[PDB]
């Protein structure tokens, strides 16, 4: 891969649907507010999105970690802006610092990534060989 | 909300769909396997099953933060298992730690999850004062 600039930014724009609120299986619809698992989902897409510029020949990135700490709400119908931005890259392994905004700019979460560079080959093996001992039992 | 015992576990299980794989919007299907934020809103899931024996008539629970680091694969048609556990309680946040496995018992999954006890009126209350800024844009 080649070498991410410090800072690099990456950005992934939604609208908030009905489909993005609290709901869980078994419990039902708890809070009508954009989730905190939606959140960490558009947080590890804009992460992505700093890699793939980078990305050589038959290379993909893996998530590996992420945390959020959700600060304020955004409401179903509003914009949310969620932006990455590329902290360092140990070996193959990238970090970002990411933050999410509502609509009204309000700072709705703060947030860290982690993603893995592999050869595609690599990933494909691995998911090769979980397969393999599902199958052997 | 009644203390809750040091350790008290709550779990969660399921059974990894098509739906729970890696696949994002504009970029599309990544990978064929169980998603890290599918796996974080099961730990919320799972961490918020701790908190709901405990919470006094009148009183909410909301998710406040989620850590997770993804350590091994669950492929669709497995089982996967969350377990939270309570961690200690401070004020009115609640901390959990959270491991998940998949059917042939790899440790799939490992985090911490925070969560915010508040009367349901302040939490209505401050979803309110939410649309009415909304609103005042118009």
């Amino acid at each position: 891969m080649r070498p991410i600039p410090e800072g690099y930014e990456a950005v992934f724009e939604t609208v908030v649907t009905p489909e993005m609120t609290v709901r869980f299986e078994e419990l039902g619809p708890v809070h009508p507010v954009y989730a905190t698992y939606w959140m960490v989902k558009h947080m590890e897409l804009a992460g992505r999105k700093i890699i793939l510029p980078f990305l050589e020949e038959g290379e993909e990135g893996i998530g590996s970690y992420v945390e959020a700490r959700h600060l304020a709400s955004a409401l179903p119908g509003m914009r949310v802006r969620v932006v990455a931005r590329h902290e360092k890259t140990e070996g193959n392994r990238v970090y970002a610092r990411v933050e999410a905004y509502n609509e009204l700019g309000d700072l709705i979460g703060v947030g860290r990534t982690e993603q893995v560079i592999l050869p595609k080959a690599k990933v494909e093996a691995l998911f090769r060989r979980l397969k393999e001992r599902w199958e052997a039992e």
